[PDB]
């Protein structure tokens, strides 16, 4: 309807873009929630993976909510979607639950690097300032994290060392 | 398949009620997540309505999380479904906000009690114990709490009286 | 004349246009310092009002100054010009000052955007990565405040309630 | 218009004289400011010189502040006008920016004067000793500094002798 | 050889760009390291700018290790080369060695305005946001001050005064 | 040229074999630099080994700047030559890099007991002082605890067990 008294160089595509956006890091919280608790479970009982993972899920959250926050300040309207459950709910061991976790966060920088293209082509500085400055070094360092677990939990004979793992959980995680 | 090592008088209509539980407090969170941003936008504007459904809906994660947890306490296997997105976009008002929060914690309530009524059938103590005394008073405080902001609302000139919904918002939710 | 020893990759027109971003500051800061003492009056006596201009007249001189540190910074020579005096010696009621306030911002915020614009078309990424810094999403939060209090003051029943414009006062400039 | 309900002894011509003293120490701060960028230019580089007149300029922004703070005291109602930009873009040396300091100081005293002997002219005591109070004898020691810096600086070699200005700079404002 | 499980957007020139940048910072710590060193001699004897030398020596090597850091963050591999001796034995005076440390940082500075070239015209905003928020102001801090000195060194005397090299070496630097 | 006001019972063979050990101690720094990036690899991982190696480079470098303080001390000349980059660019595993400091210091003791016994049968006593004093047990140490520590990497099963390395990492260097 009407334009929001704030609205000024906010492109109608920025806008859509970051409620799109809103919803994939929703979605990254509740992958990191369901990993945790499938590392709770008694069968698997990994209890620093849990941590590390549930950590995980409450910073999407927040990554979610700064996004939300912005398109306030910018004068767009949130547009909320479903957020849909993850595509596994048994994560196989800490390896495969790394892997997936990294595959994730690449796919989330792909999406904020595409909306950073966006936000360039409509000639949104302050946009792109945001994106930097919030998300693209957090993505950057996150998914070095993950390839450095990755890497040491290979090493160490994951997944078929249930010895390596329960020692990653103890020495890395924990 | 095969038995959980700690399952012990757990019905599987229980495990599946309990999953159905959880989406509910993670979609209660949604929403509540929901109305916080429509009081953070800049032609509504009151910013402690925002934080008071801001903290209910980390609360709800909260109550989501508990029965994830207890789920692998008692040796079920938590199913995750999409979290489906609040019926409304724009919630109108102050008052119509706490007034759709009262509806959502009578229904989150009559859910709990249907759950109390099938652990009560399967004679699950332990389940009604941890009914009762994470959830069911939980829910009547929210209530009755709910209850007092759409009274003091209402006689305060709510909704016609932005002048009443700024004070409300100072005075009792600040 | 000759150059500045320490000048690069700054071109004039980037030069000329942060001697005229700087009297705009400064005109910022004479608005404010002019609604500031309008609320100030016996006649209109609203004293958190005054307060909350007067400081938002001492941050527009601040970023004035950083304007010129940023100038010699980079080898340009500051050229300082007349700053015009206010539209309005009365800005008539709270509401009103703070609708002319977020006109004014809105328009520097232009200005700061059109800045950028060129100095992305000088491919000077440090004057880009300064405004980004320092002053666009300054631009964005004082936006969106001023938003939020032009709505409340409307929703309050501002300005023909004498009543409103107090409470305002009080409560959230107070 | 209609009187202020607070106004008494106070003449229209005494209204007058204090807005145009207003204007003056606005006009003053803006010189300050103008000088002390010039001595954080890299080519002049004297960043005591730059803080000692950056100070002076804040100071004249209080002086301003507090006669429009006086005027509506006493019922007048402010008047301002645009602030001239400072004769001088470049003020040679450590030396001439002091002497110019200090026929600048001279003026808004030989103003203050003037001022004073309408407020006796016109009977008001309350006036005679606002400006005795806050600003006559502020003006004497402004002076007073001033002449001695230059004196000083003259005594040392200055303006030929960069070493002078240099080793003023660490000593006496430093 | 196969691709990083971290790499995403991160072309090939721009890792080689990061391995030149990277013996560029390196070859700055060991030009400020022969500086300090000079004025450590006891036909020399300043040891406020051998101090000041040291720690920018220091602080090079400092900004090398940040993009050796940032190579593996995306993914890249580092690939060093021989650090080239300085210029210069001996720096002549203090005088001539802030002037060539000063054309040592704006030849590392167009380095790295061509290294955000390169990674605007490959679309990489992590790696623009890395330069412009570690470097770029780095850069134009240490360009203004280097002129600073220089200039206060000139007008004090230097070369010809070893007077004014101490005074300055005390004063300035100390 | 003339000589050094300082300079006594200091041979220019012994100024000559400084400046050489000079140079080999920056490339023991480099070589230490290199070997710590590569434990931060993604691929490889080990971030204790990454921080050992980093302040072993650091340590490198002090030694260096000790032997360019005595080259004053005595009133020799510093000449400084190219720091070579390292023979490797990737350092196999924990194990192969161990090894190779350990070659590294043991050819940084044989060039410090070549440099005593220059020093010896020049008769200066100054300088085998020196030497002994703080280098010849720093090297005894610093090849001890390598040896020490290719034993352990060894005897854990070290470098086809990536646990032994893992386990290397966070209890010894850890
Ligand atoms: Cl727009
Ligand atoms: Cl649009
Ligand atoms: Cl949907
Ligand atoms: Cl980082
Ligand atoms: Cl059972
Ligand atoms: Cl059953
Ligand atoms: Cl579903
Ligand atoms: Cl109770
Ligand atoms: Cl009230
Ligand atoms: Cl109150
Ligand atoms: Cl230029
Ligand atoms: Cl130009
Ligand atoms: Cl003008
Ligand atoms: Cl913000
Ligand atoms: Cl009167
Ligand atoms: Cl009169
Ligand atoms: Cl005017
Ligand atoms: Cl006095
Ligand atoms: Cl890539
Ligand atoms: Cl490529
Ligand atoms: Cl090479
Ligand atoms: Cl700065
Ligand atoms: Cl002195
Ligand atoms: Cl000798
Ligand atoms: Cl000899
Ligand atoms: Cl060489
Ligand atoms: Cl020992
Ligand atoms: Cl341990
Ligand atoms: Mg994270
Ligand atoms: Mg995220
Ligand atoms: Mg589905
Ligand atoms: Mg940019
Ligand atoms: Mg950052
Ligand atoms: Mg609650
Ligand atoms: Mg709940
Ligand atoms: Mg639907
Ligand atoms: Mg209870
Ligand atoms: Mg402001
Ligand atoms: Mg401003
Ligand atoms: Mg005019
Ligand atoms: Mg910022
Ligand atoms: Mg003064
Ligand atoms: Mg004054
Ligand atoms: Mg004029
Ligand atoms: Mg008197
Ligand atoms: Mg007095
Ligand atoms: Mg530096
Ligand atoms: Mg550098
Ligand atoms: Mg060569
Ligand atoms: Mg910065
Ligand atoms: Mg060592
Ligand atoms: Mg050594
Ligand atoms: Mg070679
Ligand atoms: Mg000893």
């Amino acid at each position: 309807a009407s334009t929001s008294q704030v609205r000024q160089n906010y492109h109608q595509d920025s806008e859509a873009a970051i409620n799109r956006q809103i919803n994939l890091e929703l979605y990254a919280s509740y992958v990191y929630l369901s990993m945790s608790y499938y590392f709770d479970r008694d069968d698997v009982a990994l209890k620093n993976f849990a941590k590390y993972f549930l950590h995980q899920s409450h910073e999407e959250r927040e990554h979610a909510e700064k996004l939300m926050k912005l398109q306030n300040q910018r004068g767009g309207r949130i547009f909320l979607q479903d957020i849909k459950k993850p595509d596994c709910d048994d994560w196989e061991s800490g390896l495969n639950a790394m892997e997936c976790a990294l595959h994730l966060e690449k796919n989330v920088n792909q999406s904020l690097l595409e909306l950073h293209k966006l936000a360039t082509d409509k000639n949104d500085p302050h946009l792109c300032d945001f994106i930097e400055t919030h998300y693209l070094n957090e993505q950057v360092k996150a998914i070095k994290e993950l390839g450095d677990h990755v890497t040491n939990l290979r090493k160490m004979g994951a997944p078929e060392s249930g010895l390596a793992e329960y020692l990653f959980d103890k020495h890395t995680l924990g």
